[PDB]
Order: structure tokens, then C-alpha cells, then sequence
């Protein structure tokens, strides 16, 4: 898995792409790694923020499924024509696949000005891929054509330039500390979990742990924050505002309306808890936690033309969608996706930012009673 080591880039905020080839001969792309979805869709059209693009006139490969599909989102879309053709990783598995792609023919709001991506693979499952299930996603292909093992693993760095790794059918010892722990896929459509527990700095919220997980807890590469359920978000900010006095803060900057600015190297991070999130174990009754910094959820905005400080935003935000475990836990851990045994498993990262005070911690067993009614139905 050393040739799968360090093959992911990206720049902060813009998300973590992949290089992958299409068609016959082989059309290079970055591709943008989204466990938040289930399409594999790539633009086709020069569209002007647009390096490369599918060229499916040059692959003879290619062959159309004469049916369209049309991805709407809050305030944009992508919408694209149904095929197929074959498909690599360079550094991935060794193998070469036949699988659906989603060419973009017309777009809003997808594409990111300055970015270095092009398309997007979705690595979750069928259940949510557009137009519908019968729809089979790569990751799915790629498992079913080859001896791929059905699982991957993603080590999120970022450091700007970002880095790491995405070990695909296998897991690289060489990328954690301590042991994996793993908490069940509640069910295959979204990289769905259950948080049973949430403490800052060690106290808890003391709340329905059902509210944690209203109306999902995922698990998701493509957001940036620690996205969390309106009432979830008020308790946790509420809290995470008290641990916090020490300095005064508006109340736009909780919100994510204002970032908040601090001189070069003038922000020791004490005045901000550690935040530990309870998941499901493997076990009845039986848990685990995953603790971050929050050099995790205070973020450097890259880069604001109006200053010259360091000007971090808030990572953490409201969700009408539920809990989602972005960039912010992610780039803490070792991710694996075990979709053999319906599990993720989550390790201290090699690479995560650690100080000489606190660090980012995996621990386990603990015992938790009705970790099943923290499961919205
Ligand atoms: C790069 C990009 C552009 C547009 C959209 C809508 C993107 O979303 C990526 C998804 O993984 C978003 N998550 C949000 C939480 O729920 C699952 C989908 C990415």
C-alpha cells in the first residue's frame, strides 16, 4: 500500500482529490474524494474554472446509457448525460474497471474558482445515488469486477496545500498510532453512525442522546465542519461559549457570520476545549470516544485580502440534515471504512496536528446502557 501513500492533494477549504483516468486512452483527472455521496461525476464541458474535462469523443471506450441526471443542491446543481467506460486509479489498486460516470454538461455553483479538481467520486452507497439505486457506484464496480477487497481507508492531513491518503482494499499500519476501534454502519446509504455521548472538555451535554443523531450521524469527507442538529449545536456552542470566557466573542463568529482574528502566533488554544464524541462500539453497551483539538475546529482561513493575521474560522454549524463528521473529526483520525463488516473504524492519525500539551485521542471500552434509543427511527 506504499505506492496508495500520499495520493491525495487539495488546497484548504476546497476539499481532497484523487487522480483517476477515464476512458480509452487514459484522460487524467482529480477528482474530488466524497463519502458524502454516491455518483461518480466528472465535467465534460470547458467550463472556464475548469483545468481538464472528460473528452468522451476521444475514448473508445465509452458508451452512452442515453439517460440524464440532474443533481440539485442548496443554492446550485450539477446535471450531466449517463454512460460508461473504464476507469483507474495510478496510485490505487492495479486494476481497471468498467464503471458509470456522470459526464457535466451544465453546472451551478459546483465547481470552485481556483481549484485544481474536476469531478467527484461518491464512495457511499447506492441507496442515495441519483437518479436511483439502480445506479451502481464505482466503489461498488470496482468490488464486484476485481479482487479488490471491499474496504478503504482515508488518512486527511491538510498540512495552503493539504495532503493524504486514501488506501484502497486495505488498511496501512504505517498511518496510525494505537488501536482502530469501530463503530457499526447503522445502515448503507449514508456512511451512517451513532454518537451515543458528547462531552466538552470532559463534561457531557446531559441531553436525549437521540437529539445527537436527529434525523442521521454521518460520516463524510466533502464537508469541511463538525456539522451538528440545531438543538445539538445551541447545547454545544452554549457549552463550549462557557468553557470559553476567558475571552469575549459575537455572536455572528458561533454562527459562522464573522471569522474571528488573533496576532501571528497569539492564540494558544487553552482557552477552547477538547470535544469528545461517544460512538456506538461494536459490543452491547460498550463504547468508544474519539477526542479532537480544537486546532481541528478552528480552521486558518486560507487566505482574506482585507488582513494580515491569523484569522481562523469556527468549524462547527448547524444542520437541519444531522450530525455530519467532516474534515474537522476526520483530520484527526485514520478512517477506515470496513464495508465488509458494515463498520468505520477510527485510530489516532500519524499525521493529525498535536501540540506538547493535548492530542488527539481514541479510547475505549466504556460502558454505555441504550446506545440503540440514541438511533432516530
Ligand atoms: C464540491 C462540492 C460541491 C457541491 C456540493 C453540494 C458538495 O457536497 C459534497 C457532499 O458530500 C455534501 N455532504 C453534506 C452533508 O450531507 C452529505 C452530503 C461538494
Amino acid at each position: 500500500f506504499v505506492e496508495m501513500v500520499d495520493n491525495l492533494r487539495g488546497k484548504s477549504g476546497q476539499g481532497y482529490y484523487v487522480e483517476m483516468t477515464v476512458g480509452s486512452p487514459p484522460q487524467t483527472l482529480n477528482i474530488l474524494v466524497d463519502t458524502g455521496s454516491s455518483n461518480f461525476a466528472v465535467g465534460a464541458a470547458p467550463h472556464p474554472f475548469l483545468h481538464r474535462y472528460y473528452q468522451r469523443q476521444l475514448s473508445s471506450t465509452y458508451r452512452d446509457l442515453r439517460k440524464g441526471v440532474y443533481v440539485p443542491y442548496t443554492q446550485g446543481k450539477w446535471e450531466g448525460e449517463l454512460g460508461t467506460d473504464l476507469v483507474s486509479i495510478p496510485h490505487g489498486p492495479n486494476v481497471t474497471v468498467r464503471a458509470n460516470i456522470a459526464a457535466i454538461t451544465e453546472s451551478d455553483k459546483f465547481f470552485i474558482n481556483g481549484s485544481n479538481w474536476e469531478g467527484i467520486l461518491g464512495l457511499a452507497y447506492a441507496e442515495i445515488a441519483r437518479p436511483d439505486d439502480s445506479l451502481e457506484p464505482f466503489f461498488d464496480s470496482l468490488v464486484k469486477q476485481t479482487h479488490v477487497p471491499n474496504l478503504f481507508s482515508l488518512q486527511l492531513c491538510g498540512a495552503a496545500s493539504v495532503g493524504g491518503s486514501m488506501i484502497i482494499g486495505g488498511i496501512d499500519h504505517s498511518l496510525y498510532t494505537g488501536s482502530l476501534w469501530y463503530t457499526p454502519i447503522r445502515r448503507e446509504w449514508y456512511y451512517e453512525v451513532i454518537i451515543v455521548r458528547v462531552e466538552i472538555n470532559g463534561q457531557d451535554l446531559k441531553m436525549d442522546c437521540k437529539e445527537y443523531n436527529y434525523d442521521k450521524s454521518i460520516v463524510d469527507s466533502g464537508t469541511t465542519n463538525l456539522r451538528l442538529p440545531k438543538k445539538v449545536f445551541e447545547a454545544a456552542v452554549k457549552s463550549i461559549k462557557a468553557a470559553s470566557s476567558t475571552e469575549k466573542f459575537p455572536d455572528g463568529f458561533w454562527l459562522g457570520e464573522q471569522l474571528v482574528c488573533w496576532q501571528a502566533g497569539t492564540t494558544p488554544w487553552n482557552i477552547f476545549p477538547v470535544i469528545s464524541l461517544y460512538l456506538m462500539g461494536e459490543v452491547t453497551n460498550q463504547s468508544f470516544r474519539i477526542t479532537i483539538l480544537p486546532q481541528q475546529y478552528l480552521r486558518p482561513v486560507e487566505d482574506v485580502a482585507t488582513s494580515q493575521d491569523d484569522c481562523y474560522k469556527f468549524a462547527i454549524s448547524q444542520s437541519s440534515t444531522g450530525t455530519v463528521m467532516g474534515a474537522v473529526i476526520m483530520e484527526g483520525f485514520y478512517v477506515v471504512f470496513d464495508r465488509a463488516r458494515k463498520r468505520i473504524g477510527f485510530a489516532v492519525s500519524a499525521c493529525h496536528v498535536h501540540d506538547e500539551f493535548r492530542t488527539a485521542a481514541v479510547e475505549g471500552p466504556f460502558v454505555t446502557l441504550d446506545m440503540e434509543d440514541c438511533g432516530y427511527n
